[PDB]
């Protein structure tokens, strides 16, 4: 397995958590988190000529999801987090060993 | 070493920690999350007969310990965390490389 | 790549992040955590002579870094970090197979 973080805008959530249920992944957890962001600042010259950075608000995403499903997770997550606009966040992939389900003590492992 | 990170209903909070404390189990660290769960509706079929996904509260739990302990954790974990209905949560297995500890700057790595 | 993680104390925050800042590192997120700690009792004989171990606050600190730079960033971190006291915190380093970019796709990746 794989897991899959990213770091997103909060307002873009419902987009992203509704794209990735619809397309069939209802696994996530979702998390605030803060981190550094730019902040446009007054000017006269054009937008963005000046700016801060400011530690501010973000949301942390958290899919397991088996090694070949993560492409498609990730192409969905960037569809719907993307702005275009600096600051849009990043996707972390890690390695996830196993998973044991609560409820029964089911067991999904990686082999050597 | 290894990461045990494990998604609770957040009324089993204490149960779950209790039982890892007195396990000799004491480094784990807690945050609220939130994710998919159902929620039962209304009927005079049957219990479950219909019910909704919703977003809801959780609980990630934490914990990084020896290879040689992460069975013993997780049998902890699901015995307590279990209540047998469905949205138990999981438990997902990672790697960690080393440890540092802030305070005195000992080191624990693991060997290629 | 490779996931840092920290966890502090929560007045050690601004010290850290700034920190970490100035010496050009800016991609940290934050969550509030709660974890065990050490709580000082009543008493004539000595400091520390009694106390309690509680649930409370800490912080946890993410940041995902080259291969290269994770010695240096565990240095900023255990030197701003530190206060000498039990319950400085921990540090786990763990490994991230790769980075996308979501504003415009790019992608980081480790070889096999
Ligand atoms: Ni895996
Ligand atoms: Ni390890
Ligand atoms: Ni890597």
């Amino acid at each position: 397995m794989k897991k899959i973080e990213a770091i997103i805008r909060p307002f873009k959530l419902d987009e992203v958590k509704i794209a990735l249920v619809n397309a069939g992944i209802v696994g996530m957890t979702v998390s605030e988190v803060r981190g550094f962001g730019r902040q446009k600042g007054q000017t006269e010259r054009y937008r963005g000529a000046e700016y801060t950075v400011e530690f501010l608000q973000k949301l942390k995403l958290e899919i397991v999801v088996e090694d070949a499903q993560v492409d498609t997770v990730i192409d969905k997550i960037v569809a719907a987090a993307r702005t275009g606009e600096i600051g849009d966040g990043k996707i972390f992939v890690s390695p996830v060993d196993q998973t044991i389900r609560i409820r029964t003590g089911e067991k999904n492992a990686d082999a050597i």
